[PDB]
């Protein structure tokens, strides 16, 4: 036409989000992106919150404010609690938990067991820190996760702060409870519960009024809350699952596992880090939190460990064999995930069990989240929805 006068990737990812929600592959999703500047703010929300039918047969739907459970994506928001602490003295990153977590100092290692089936039990060797804990490197495991702890709790030998570890601190990265007890570190520190610290230094800067551990103290949030869904293994429909983590809150507040807000606040979370605006932490602190903290060592273990568990898969959409380290608060990208094209080195992610994905990529200035309420884990189509989505953003982000 005339100037002044009266094949997008983006488009063609929006399309495939509303075609997975039609084919029933997914309920439904929400995809955020945001960049430092302020320019870039883009949001879309798909299908439903629910395969459950409401009164009108209708499916009510996915959006920016519904409450989620963050799984995993909690560990974010308990690695910024426990670095507040040491921004006001009350933590060194570096000195023993002995201080603060006598209980968690008295662990003893679960070695094996003997051939009568008795566990064999030893006295944890070196200190366990803050830093430890923060970094999956403190010798703490999960029950789901490591054989050992599988057979100790089938045996029935044995909660997140229960289990003995299963090495000793610095030995090697292990996922497991280190962010449960830095939350129980936080609350040692300051005298309050992980509740009512997260309320007065994460929820209030950022004006949440949505995140919260409490869901059964929130009936709004209640009313309004997605259900889990999830994707049957022997046909790949989707299925309703009464969550057990819907129904009660439990009396503690699990740091690594346990806060349930939507996919908008978490976001406020994401880019008050990405704009290093002071509101949850200092700049040099938030810089601290992408600098690669393993030794060579743990880096290499680390790296083959994840290479040779793409069943586990820690890095959700990025490519199953790359460089990585682990920072404070989620996995460190130590090389372009794809050259100019996506997220760039030195870009840091975690990702919660319903396949929610998050990274923040200071290098690239950009910030994306994903939210699913699906399980398991790992999901095929959750998987290539989101490196979609990513892809389609950087090249949008990247072009002008």
């Amino acid at each position: 036409h005339s100037s002044g006068l009266v094949a997008d990737p983006v488009v063609l990812m929006e399309t495939a989000f509303r075609k997975a929600v039609e084919s029933r592959q997914i309920p439904g999703a929400v995809i955020m992106a945001r960049d430092a500047s302020g320019r870039l703010n883009y949001t879309r929300c798909f299908g439903a919150r629910t395969v459950r039918r409401d009164e009108n047969n209708q499916l009510p739907p996915l959006q920016v404010d519904t409450p989620c459970r963050l799984a995993s994506a909690t560990k974010l928001l308990t690695t910024i609690m426990a670095l507040q602490c040491m921004e006001r003295g009350l933590v060194d990153l570096d000195e023993t938990v002995d201080r603060l977590l006598p209980d968690l100092s008295a662990m003893p290692v679960l070695e094996g067991f003997d051939d009568a089936g008795n566990p064999r039990l030893r006295e944890r060797r070196g200190k366990i820190t803050l830093r430890h804990l923060l970094t999956h490197t403190s010798g703490l495991s999960y029950v789901f996760l490591h054989p050992l702890l599988r057979e100790y709790v089938a045996q029935g030998h044995l909660n997140r702060f229960a289990p003995p570890l299963v090495n000793d601190p610095g030995a090697e990265w292990i996922y497991g409870a280190g962010i449960d007890w830095a939350g129980k570190l936080v609350e040692r520190a300051t005298g309050l519960d992980l509740e009512q610290y997260l309320q007065e230094n994460i929820c209030a800067p950022l004006g949440i009024t949505d995140m919260t551990f409490k869901l059964q103290q929130r009936p709004d949030m209640l009313a309004r809350r997605a259900d889990m869904t999830h994707r049957n293994s022997s046909d790949g429909k989707l299925r309703y699952d009464d969550s057990v983590y819907f129904r009660a809150d439990g009396e503690e507040c699990f740091g690594g596992q346990g806060v349930f807000s939507s996919p908008g606040s978490y976001m406020k979370v994401l880019h008050s880090l990405l704009k290093r605006d002071g509101l949850l932490l200092q700049p040099e602190t938030v810089d601290l939190m992408f600098q690669p903290a393993l030794e060579p060592r743990l880096e290499e273990q680390m790296n083959q460990h994840m290479d040779a568990s793409p069943h586990i898969n820690y890095g959700g959409p990025m490519p199953m064999v790359l460089r990585r380290s682990f920072g404070l608060g989620g996995i460190i990208a130590l090389e372009d995930l794809d050259g100019e094209n996506w997220r760039r080195k030195g870009s840091m992610t975690f990702g919660g069990g319903p396949n929610i994905i998050w990274q923040i990529d200071p290098k690239a200035g950009l910030c994306t989240l994903v939210f699913f309420q699906l399980e398991p884990w790992n999901d095929p189509v959750c998987r290539d929805l989101t490196r979609t989505f990513e892809k389609a953003i950087y090249a949008q982000y990247q072009q002008g």
